[PDB]
């Protein structure tokens, strides 16, 4: 509940999102991994929590909203009420982070996942604490309108291995990709 786990999928050119959706065609096997990692809590009775920007939320198909079996928090400085389906609405990441650490929530929340928005990824990476970056390396370039922040190898260490994560290269619809995990302890 204290460590922040960012999860993303980026192309070679750090591509992320395009015109409101993903820059590449639907990679259903990649969604499976995103789903398993953000959804699997390490304790029964507790649900993992996902935090995302207002655009990421509405970019997700309505039929897949909210992200089931996960507590959904949306960040927005303009909405006044949580969008239909969302569990909580926060006006800043700080407010979200403080909320999650409340006793009333620490009882039913396990892992915390950051799943959407370039700015959200940025601010999450720009703060003290224990940080982990779960990055899916899409080994191919795609025209993008949004990107992922650079990863400082002097600050983040590439973990040689992580429990539950396979390191072999994968492929779907002719597109190869692999899962990586970086860590910043502070
Ligand atoms: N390749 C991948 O893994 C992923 C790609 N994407 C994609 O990224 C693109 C969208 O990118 P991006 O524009 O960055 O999306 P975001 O979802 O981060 O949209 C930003 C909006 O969200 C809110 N927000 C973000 N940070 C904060 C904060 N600190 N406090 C308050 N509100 C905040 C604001 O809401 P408002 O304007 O309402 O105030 C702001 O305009 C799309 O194509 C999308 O699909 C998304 C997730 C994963
Ligand atoms: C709007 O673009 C998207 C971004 C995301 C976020 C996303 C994808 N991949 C990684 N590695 N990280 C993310 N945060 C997810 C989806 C979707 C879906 C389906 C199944 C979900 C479940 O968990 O139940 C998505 O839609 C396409």
């Amino acid at each position: 509940v204290r460590p922040l786990n960012c999860i993303v999928a980026v192309s070679q050119n750090m591509g992320i999102g395009k015109n409101g959706d993903l820059p590449w065609p639907p990679l259903r096997n990649e969604f499976k991994y995103f789903q398993r990692m953000t959804t699997t809590s390490s304790v029964e009775g507790k649900q993992n929590l996902v935090i995302m920007g207002r655009k990421t939320w509405f970019s997700i198909p309505e039929k897949n909203r909210p992200l089931k079996d996960r507590i959904n928090i949306v960040l927005s400085r303009e909405l006044k009420e949580p969008p239909r389906g969302a569990h909580f609405l926060a006006k800043s990441l700080d407010d979200a982070l403080r909320l999650i650490e409340q006793p009333e929530l620490a009882s039913k929340v396990d892992m915390v996942w950051i799943v959407g928005g370039s700015s959200v990824y940025q601010e999450a990476m720009n703060q003290p604490g224990h940080l982990r970056l779960f990055v899916t390396r899409i080994m191919q370039e795609f025209e993008s309108d949004t990107f992922f922040p650079e990863i400082d190898l002097g600050k983040y260490k590439l973990l040689p291995e992580y429990p539950g994560v396979l390191s072999e290269v994968q492929e779907e619809k002719g597109i190869k990709y692999k899962f990586e995990v970086y860590e910043k302890k502070d």
